């Protein structure tokens, strides 16, 4: 199989679910699993096209979009998008194969997918936005439907985009239906749906952490840090604030933020606030300790990423972008006696971070250990939501946002309890050594992948 | 510009919300909005086709159907169905420009649009109205679509038409859904549905009247017209009745009835449902006058309008068809001192009336003025009915009545109540003098589309 | 029957067609027939859209689109495109009227339509022109198919509009395939076809008035009138050159352009094809007149047409627009001894000049009476050269350019031997008395077309 | 662009033509053209599957599925097909953008397309053939039409597999058409096509270095090199024996085979023959070595390619697979005297080669000067009747082997001899030195399609 290209990312995802699940028994009880794996691995269907598209000076630009069908065993293609300059073949694969099996850990019955393109938002346009949007609906069109392919919202991807490519498959199909995530409320939209877009990874991430607390000395009295900045990371800060945490190092991109009474002190809501609007305006959050607000308050570091001058933190939440964390940043947090590692993205952490974290967690025979969360089990929430709209928008009502919300906990609860079941199951815990609940989380997702292909016949 | 044709009836419709609109400072706050009146004013697709069929002497019958999709900005192209012999494209035209605009002040998704044919279903058996639907179900499936177009009942539509149409449209695409508006309980079909939209359409009326009346002094007491009868007339009068009001001037299509003691006398709930039995029956009013109840009760005038010989009431109803009250009934009225001067069905006033109404307002400052209240406003109910009824069929689930009114009573409070907070807030008007309804209900429903549209990319 | 709106031109053409039919006895032999003319006048399908496209400020511009198709018994809806500001729905329903008729006469296939837009072509940029195509494309491509409606080219639209219709259409349906009339060689077009267009109508006319002429006192000699300029005059004074005629006054849009010397004098082809180089670049003749070669030999008349000052001509040839020939220019042609009258466009002379010609030509017995040859036998051409390209692209086979000239001469000669027969048969003529051209073609293409919808099944 | 993923053949061929286009004065002339390059370098639309199926063992196999459409301007994506287990996306990318070059070339209305999988015909029983051609055209029977893709045969696609295929498709769209090419004679099949292929490829890279010999000294008398064998070279070396040439050095895959006496001996007709006969029985040359007829007539060499010990040739015809020369391989060459080489394949030699050649043509002033031939304008020639295909199956009749010959023979004409002529014409060249027939080739193919690519509406 050397004919096969070389996708980092994709290859890396692979890799870590291949050696989770060679790790514990499941081939063992199992071995026809090893084929399901084989078949899994490959998409089912990738679509690369051409946008030729005009900006404002009437030039001529030639862009490529992309629509990755990952798996539809558990039920229909709904996925995203994603317009960014770094998007190619291998990162739309990575992330269509970690939707897979967050909509299988979710209960949830959707597929796993993910599409997008090269298109740089920043510095275009609104007219560049709509010109770009109709070219790429105008040649995505055929590959969606309102039950076979479902776009979503994502990096790069708003209201605005969304509006656009709404308006242009309308006046193509000619057909006014739910065939993507993220439309206003005047025309089929949800409640709770932008809120949830921006806040359900927030949950999940903070939920998840107060339950591998086992439920004592919580969230309270423990420095938290929050890698990146906007969406996730700004409401995770905001409801570990409310939880009676305390922001330390929230950073961005760019650089990082960390405030200088790092015990007795944190990021207040205000400046979270601030920096949501610097973010959506397109601001370094490095304009903030100019101003008074964080000069006596924050310091800023150039290109530094918060990990390795944390301050003796307990809890993290990795959220800014993929292998933000490696094996230095592993030994900073052990340095720092850092006891609960839970990403708030998709591969937030190297390999050699999470060898790391597993044989200090196996050094460790009781609670002192640190515990590592996969970025599949956290995140979720807009997922559930999108499949919610969806619902709404077959059934032509809808809702209010009470009757989603309690959706929203009994699908996050529901996602909860498979995790923490499969860990019974085959993670086997025992008092001592903590589960390693990575390896809980990709089997249970594995598993009930591998199940419902081999009743379909995708493998036999 | 000169190509384009005169269309009288959409050119006074369209002339009226221009208008309307310029009058308030909208288009001072919101400049751009003034491209979007250009992109609104054009359908987005009329579709007319020749219907050929077969009468009960085997000789060729050539009628013509049409389809106008006015917009779907905001939903599926949902409208209905009129079998007229007057309707040309005109007509419908300006029934799908109000049709945009109620769906928009509702809060329902619906879009604009409606069809129809030049159909005379006066004097034709049930196997020609059979043969004309199959004919017109044969040239119109291409066009509709189980969401893209969803038509319904009007004028000439009763459940006998819509069994038909549903009947080829099951027979030609062979997949029975919900695609047109009007089936019965049997098949498809909503609690209520045909006698909810009628009756809606009355409550419409009579509650926008309540709360024009301030809530107090409300319609007991105050005399009441309501022009034509069936459906919205009748139940107009029933629930004015049920309201403590007095029914005076019942009115038909070739004459009027007019009660001899128009103060102390009404119309008694058993005398209109002989009205809507004959009028079912295709009859005329006059001859009720000739049996001694109406000969004891009330005088038949032949081609008059109450508007001129009512005898001093306060408020109107009209709802009989368009144009049907001009600047003279406008004085008439007023030196009747009627104070409420609201439509039961679209464009029921001459525009004199509509100036001499405005003008009347202004002039006499204080409660003591008259309102005039738009027809886009009132009637609604029965298109919330008939979303109500699509959901149901989407969702393969009958609902029950109870419910269903729950949920028409959530709809038509929204819509409602939204027609009056945007007559006492977009109009913004003076203490004393009456806040202006058609200029709030005109200037939320554009309002509400242009945004809508400008979103979805149709304008920029 | 008072709904219906008001189209002139349509009107016209229908109520001509009418009185030709009731001239002859067709309806006393086949009474039958009087129900076939109901069912023919009404178009098929008819559909309108809205075009919505931006120029280069970038401001959004709405245009219609529209589709006639008018009849499809003798083959599918083939047709053209007329973008032209003065385009409405009763000049497209006319020119797809007299297209049902002139596919009839030519033995050919092909059905009667007629498609276009209100766009302006002159003073658009090309980028304006691809905007508008592609638009209009967008909201066209459901109505078309490859083979349903196949749209061609006509005034407004060259092949540059032709290239980005289909360029569009590709895009759309994702098939290449044959479904408009027009493209260039290299993407499935035609031989003898570019410039074919306008040289079938110009072969038509002279051809057509040649076999008129009896078969002596041919063209050479007479003076002939062309009036108008652009694809069609200008090659039809090309082609009288070349059968020894003398081009006499050759008219454009603003006014007329004729030769001082109408007896001595002519056209060269080298001043024709400078008026040819003008006319493609949207210049006017009024500038020639000014260079010698022109002044010394033509003049310029602002706002007049040549018919009543070229002075004792013979043959006249109207082929510049609609309604280009009054009654008063018709007794200013008899006061010229003219005995040939053949309009090389649609409709060309007025009601009022067709009653002038037909009485003149009763009032005569023998060949020295005036002749009218209606437009349907003449023009055609065209229509047979673009089914000529269907049928290559169906084949996926291209022609070569005599075997296409080939098939072109036999076409055009059988539909000179139809006319011709039909005018010797069913206008039936005396010895002397000529056989009327407008009623035995009006009487062959009414015929033919009513026998395929009888036995098709579209009257009974 | 650094997210693009590295693929070194495609790359090496866009490298290529680049540097060609970049050499003239093409983008002096026609600066528009270099933004043309950018657009035709990204494929319309590239589609990977999964294609899983079932061995004789009863396991579970997965495969890739691919489908490339490179391009669409000049005609529908008619490619091919090539099942080898070294196809992946950049084999396919490169192979189809020399399609859409060749098919510029040939004057043929088709486009730029290949598609394949990484299945391996090798080892795999007629059942093994059957069900993964029927799971590959269930996987790819919804992207391809009979005018949108029209897949053919290739590398380890034959008339086993095209058949198949062709059963699975119809029993899926249910609709017998021509959309595949490669059919047998009974079902909707063509003449001439199973030799047309190879014998047509052989008939190019014959004439064209014929046609290079300038009509003096041709083949006879003249040795030439043919590295490889089966389909292509055997037909090569009958045809230039045919002509007169003497084959010394038919080659195959694993190692040479060239003949002791490569001066006054030469291979025998018959023996290419037998080589044939064992690469359809998929064996190697060198058990032929082992028979005494090529014992005693040939040396067989392991591992090693003729190019080396060619012994001073001077025609040289490179038809095995990609890269099979190189620039040593070209210094070999020179050393020989070798003066005409043209490539049997698609970029037969290495980019050094290339430049070899190219010095090598510069040096000499003179006939003295080597000439190197395109793959474009020599191989091909099969695809003219590829495409001289599927044009019987939508006329449904068949054509005799003479009528099918004589297009060809056209088709080869306006491809070849006219590619010899835009060798002649662009390559602008002059008396004595030799112009460079691969940019006249690369330059006019590329020129024709930017052209076609342009009116389209694809860039401007």
């Amino acid at each position: 199989m050397s004919n096969l290209p070389v996708e980092p990312e994709f290859e890396q995802a692979y890799k870590e679910l291949a050696s989770t699940l060679e790790n514990s028994t499941l081939f063992q009880k199992n071995p026809e699993y090893r084929k399901a794996l084989a078949v899994v691995s490959v998409p089912e269907r990738v679509i690369q096209f051409r946008v030729v598209w005009e900006n404002d000076k009437g030039e001529v630009q030639v862009n490529r979009g992309f629509r990755v069908q990952f798996n539809s065993a558990l039920g229909p293609y709904k996925g995203g998008l994603r317009f960014h300059p770094s998007v190619n073949l291998s990162i739309l694969k990575f992330l269509g194969f970690e939707q897979i099996f967050k909509n299988a850990l979710t209960g949830l019955n959707m597929g796993g997918g993910k599409g997008g393109s090269d298109f740089d938002p920043k510095g275009k346009s609104d007219s560049e936005i709509r010109r770009f949007c109709v070219a790429f609906m105008t040649e995505l069109c055929r590959h969606i439907g309102a039950d076979t392919d479902v776009p979503a919202g994502d990096i790069g991807v708003t209201g605005r985009e969304i509006g656009y490519l709404f308006g242009q498959y309308r006046k193509l199909r000619n057909s006014w239906e739910g065939v993507l995530t993220g439309k206003g409320g005047s025309w089929g939209g949800s409640l709770i749906r932008p809120e949830a877009t921006g806040y359900g990874v927030v949950y999940y991430v903070e939920h998840m952490i107060a339950h591998a607390t086992n439920g004592a000395e919580s969230f309270a009295g423990k420095r938290v840090a929050i890698s990146g900045s906007g969406n996730v990371a700004q409401y995770a800060a905001l409801k570990v604030i409310e939880l009676g945490g305390r922001v330390v190092s929230l950073s961005d991109s760019q650089g990082s933020l960390i405030v200088k009474d790092t015990a007795k002190d944190s990021f207040t809501p205000a400046e979270i606030d601030a920096i949501a609007a610097l973010k959506v305006d397109r601001k370094q959050i490095a304009e903030l300790v100019t101003d008074a607000a964080f000069a006596d308050k924050f310091t800023y570091l150039p290109g530094q990423r918060p990990w390795v001058h944390v301050g003796a933190v307990d809890v993290a939440l990795p959220s800014a972008t993929q292998n933000e964390v490696s094996g230095e940043e592993a030994q900073a947090l052990i340095a720092a006696g850092c006891k609960f590692i839970a990403e708030g993205s998709n591969m937030g952490c190297t390999q050699a971070a999470i060898d790391a974290f597993e044989a200090h967690r196996e050094a460790n025979k009781g609670a002192a250990a640190i515990w590592y969360a996969p970025g599949k089990a956290a995140n979720a929430g807009g997922v559930a939501v999108s499949g919610l709209e969806m619902a709404q928008n077959s059934a032509r009502l809808s809702w209010t946002a009470e009757e989603v919300d309690a959706r929203l906990k009994d699908i996050m609860k529901s996602c909860f309890q498979n995790g923490l079941d499969t860990a019974k199951e085959y993670a086997t815990p025992a008092d001592g050594i903590l589960p390693s609940l990575v390896t809980g989380s990709n089997i249970a997702g594995f598993t009930k992948v591998a199940a419902a292909m081999k009743d379909q016949g995708d493998w036999w």
